[PDB]
């Protein structure tokens, strides 16, 4: 499996100007090693990124509707994006789960979707601090990925990437371990593996979506489940390029 | 009171070349009278919207979030869209309100940070089937007005357009007049004289967004209280200049 990194730059920056100057950053950068690096930003800043960032990335979207088009203001769909030429968008973000109130039914219309119109999806999953602390973590996240399961049309398993966000560790005042971080990734590719089979699950990646910045993405890429990140604030940063570039760390 | 007319082209076109066309159909236009015009397009179209429309017409976002940036994956912020030269956004449109969950905490926290931010906005509300059925359409928008009111900074009702939808007309097999149009705008009209006086009441573009097209629009004008058009589908149709140039019948 190839090691992936998404940077989420989630709602930032303020700027279109700040966008282009990101961008030029990124695309300075000496990517060590073997890596698919994806970009994620606003919808507003799509067309910039898609014509202005160096062409051995690519492009996402944060999310996306469950229809081609029509009477949903304030919705972008898969068509739109693609029109400008743009492969990927993430799904399912605890963010959009939790404050934007998107449920499992939903997010697996979309993934339908979005997999059966060309695109490729970073698809969200991960449990909260209830059942993280009852133990229950590795149930919650099977029920999420039993949902997401039937919605992948066949032959898009090459399509799906899944990001293990432990929003247990997310403004609760807990943290992860690089172990918490092994532990979850394998628990998922387990799941895919009962599931849908051994080769699906050895295709599959599974990153890593919970706090990674320069001083841990070393030691989580070298977890043997870890196959690569899905980034929050470090995206924005310099310091995103030494979290791409800790793809040598993994074997 | 300048005659107000939105283009709301919701979700669509399909693709960036389409919106291109569109907007190359637009700017060729011959305009009628005093009117002041925006449209409204998806977030991935409202770049190439504000560097190819005519100008003097506005582009519109369809919605925004709440907070100026941050973690909030998916969202498009007020500053993002501001980075574009872009003026304007709905808020509130009850595509958002039924289908996306938007309540009124949430949309008049849009509206207040969005005018505190120099936006102006295009607020919706309306009635559905049951309030209309009761004979209490009346006390439903009230109650929305209600919530919008203490949302509005001091001195920025000049930059507030509210649009009025018969939301008990979308999708149940019932129609509205033009009777009926006249009735509900003249009723937010009340209430606003009412609740913040008649000086902001007499200044306020108050909209008929209901179903508007060609066939239509010189008599929904023609009603003393109805102060231009949200308009749906016919925004992406060579009648929307018919819908724009009906102005010249609002006296
Ligand atoms: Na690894
Ligand atoms: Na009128």
């Amino acid at each position: 499996r190839t090691f992936f990194v998404g940077g989420n730059w989630k709602a930032n920056p303020k700027t279109v100007q700040e966008a282009e100057k990101l961008v030029e950053m990124l695309n300075g950068a000496k990517v060590e090693g073997n890596v698919e690096v994806v970009v994620a930003a606003p919808f507003v800043f799509l067309p910039t990124l898609q014509q202005k960032l160096r062409k051995d990335w690519k492009v996402s979207a944060e999310n996306v509707f469950t229809k081609p088009n029509g009477a949903f203001t304030g919705e972008v769909t898969v068509p739109m994006i693609k029109s400008f030429g743009i492969e990927w968008t993430i799904l399912g973000h605890s963010e959009r789960r939790d404050i934007l109130k998107e449920d499992d039914e939903f997010l697996a219309a979309k993934a339908k979707f979005a997999l059966e119109n060309g695109m490729k999806i970073i698809y969200c999953c991960g449990e909260h601090l209830s059942e993280r602390e009852a133990g229950k973590a590795s149930e919650f996240v099977s029920a999420q990925i039993e949902k997401m399961i039937p919605a992948i049309p066949a032959g898009k398993w090459d399509d799906v990437v899944i990001a293990y966000e432990p929003i247990w560790a997310i403004g609760t005042g807990k943290v992860a371990s690089t172990q918490d971080a092994q532990e979850m990734c394998k628990v998922i590719r387990d799941i895919l593996a009962a599931k849908v089979g051994a080769d699906i699950a050895n295709k599959v990646r599974i990153l890593y979506g919970g706090s990674v910045k320069p001083n841990n993405c070393n030691e989580l890429a070298a977890c043997p489940d870890v196959d690569g990140f899905l980034v929050g604030g470090a995206s924005l940063e310099a310091g995103f390029i030494n979290i791409v570039n800790s793809n040598v760390h993994s074997k």
